C-alpha cells in the first residue's frame, strides 16, 4: 500500500524519513526536552515537532497541451507541536484524538481547506460528560 | 460525550471556542489565503493554524490530600499548520490522513511522547500502490 | 447541471461565494441599511449590492490551438444595486422584474451586447393595465 | 399590459425611455465602448449602464383605504452594470442568466432584501457540469 | 403568538435581532468580559449589556378610531446591565429574579412609570429567609 | 419566605433600600421626568432607573475553611433603565415583559451569563398574533 520510508538522518534530536522512490517525499520529527519546575513540583516538558512536507505538481491548465508537459511542483506542508508535561501523557494523548477530531470536523469536513471558517462547526473538548 | 464549545472570539480570519463549563480550555483556528505565483501558474494558498490549548492542573503525589491543597496548572498545547494549494485539497487531505497516521504511531503508539523517538518506527508515505 | 460554488467570507453585511473547481469566479453580495426620513414618516432603506466576476481567457481560433499553457484572460463582470425600502418590497421585486426585462430586450435580445443602442425597442414599464 | 416609454433623449451613448402617463418612471441605457489588449490579441470592450427608476409613495397607513391620504415617494433605483469584450458576448449573455438567477435566489425568493443575508444559500456558476 | 426576530448583525461581541416585518424594534446584547482579581483567587468577570427600542407612535384622540390619522413615533428603551463574575452564576441567577420582583412591585405594580415614587413598596431581598 | 428591607433614604425622586441583616445589599430606584416634544403634541417622558446591587463574597471552594474571615468579596450589580412616555405605559409594560423573556432566554437559560452568545435563540417581540 503505502510506500515504507527510510530513515535519512538519525540524531539524539532529530530523525527524518523520505521515500527511496521518491525524495522529495519527507517526514521528521524533532524533540525538545526542558527541566521544568512548576510551583513546588518538577515536570520533564516535552516538545514534540512533526513536519510532513510533500511535492507536488500544480493541476493541468490550457493552452498547449500534449501528453508531455509537467507543470512546476508546490509545497505541500503540515507541520504538528505537542508541547507538555511528560508525567501527564494519558491526558495528553486524549486531548491529541481530540485535537484530531476538531480539524477533522473543521477541514476533513469542511471548507477550511478552501479558506472558510464556519462558526457553526460541532467543536467538542476534550474532557466527556 | 465531549462537552461542545461555543465560539468566543469571531472574525473572517479567526474563531475561538471555550467550554461553558471550564474556561481557559480553548481551540482556535486561524486561516490566510494568499495568491502564490507558482512558476508559470497561478494558485491559490490556504494557510490554516489550529491550536488546542488546555490547562491541566500538575499531578499531586501518591495519597496526597483531599482538595484542600491545589496544584498549578500545566500548559498542554497543540498546534497545527495545514499549508497547501486550494486546487489539490483532495490530495491535501489524504496527505493529512497520512500525517495522523505517523504521528500516531510515534506519539500515542510509542514513547515519543516521554522523549524516546524511535528511528524503527513504521513510517508510511502518502502514496499508496 | 449548474456546478454550485461554496461561501469563503461570511459576514453580517457581505458574502462571497467562489467556485470550488475554478476560483477567481466569484459573486459578493453586501447591503448598507440606512435610516431615511421622507414626509413626517421615517423609512428603513436598504441598498443591496450584488457582483458577479468571471475571469474568462480571449476568445479562441477555431482549431488554433491546444490545452496546456494559460493565455492572458479578461474580465467579465456583472454588477446589481438594489435600493428600496424594505416597507415597501413588493413593488421592489416587481420593477425588478421588469428591469430584467428590458434589460434582457436590449442585451440578451438586441445589439447592446456589442454596444449598439436601439430607439425602437420595445421598453415597458413596472405599472400594469 | 405594461405601459411602454418612449425614448425622451436620443444619443449616440444615452437613451432614456420614459412613461408619457407617468414622467416620474424612466429607464435609461448608457454604453461606454473601449479598445482593450489582452496580449495576444486586441479587443472591443464595452460597459453597458442600464437604471430604472421609479418615485413611488411611502405606504398607506393599514386600512386607511382612501385616495384623500397621500405621502411623498420615495425612489426605487436599480443599476446594473454588464462589462465584457463584444467577442464573449455568447457566454457573457450565460453568465448574466447565472446572475440573474442568483439575485433571483438572495433578492426575490430571500430575505436579502429585507437587510440581512443568508450565507446558507444555493449560489450557483455560470459554468455548467 | 410573537414575532420571532433574527440576528440582522452578528458579532463575537454583539448581536442584534430586528423584525423583518417591522425594522423599527431591535433587541441587542452586547457583552464585554474582563479578567478580575479578588487577592486570593482571580475572577472572570463578565458585564451584559441588553436594550430594548420600539419606536411607538404616540396615543391617537381619544375616540378618533380611525387609520387616517397619524402621529410620529416615540422612542421605548428599556436598558439592562448584567455585572458578576462567572464563578457565581448560579446566586446571579437569583439575584436577577429579586431585581425582576423588586421591578415588578415597583413599576409593573404601583405608579412608578408615572412618576410616583413609593417608599411603601414591599422590596425583598435576594436572600431567603 | 425572602426576607424585606427596609427604605434608608426617600426623596421626591429617588428612594434607597437597604437589607437591616445584612446591609451593603441594596435596592436604589430613580426618576427623571422630563415634558418632551413629539410631532405638533408634547408627551411627558419618564426615566426610571433601578439598580440592585449585592456585596458578594468569592467563590468557595467545598469544605475549605471554616467561619471567621471575610475574604475579598465582589460586587454583584444590576442595572435598569425604563424610559418612555407616561401617556403610553400599557404598551411600556408589555415590552417590559418581553425584555424580561429576553433576557432569560439569553441570561437565565443559555449561556450567555458566562460569556456565550447565541444567534439561535428565540428572540421574540411585543408584537403579537
Amino acid at each position: 500500500a503505502n510506500k515504507p520510508m527510510q530513515p535519512i538522518t538519525s540524531t539524539a534530536n532529530k530523525i527524518v524519513w523520505s521515500d527511496p522512490t521518491r525524495l522529495s517525499t519527507t517526514f521528521s520529527a524533532s524533540l525538545l526536552r526542558q527541566r521544568v519546575k512548576v510551583g513546588i513540583a518538577e515536570l520533564n516538558n516535552v516538545s514534540g515537532q512533526y513536519v510532513s512536507v510533500y511535492k507536488r505538481p500544480a493541476p493541468k491548465p490550457e493552452g498547449c497541451a500534449d501528453a508531455c508537459v509537467i507543470m512546476p511542483n508546490e509545497n505541500q506542508s503540515i507541520r504538528t507541536v505537542i508541547s507538555g508535561s511528560a508525567e501527564n501523557l494519558a491526558t495528553l494523548k486524549a486531548e491529541w484524538e481530540t485535537h484530531k477530531r476538531n480539524v477533522d470536523t473543521l477541514f476533513a469536513s469542511g471548507n477550511a481547506g478552501l479558506g472558510f471558517l464556519d462558526p457553526t462547526a460541532a467543536i467538542v473538548s476534550s474532557d466527556t460528560t
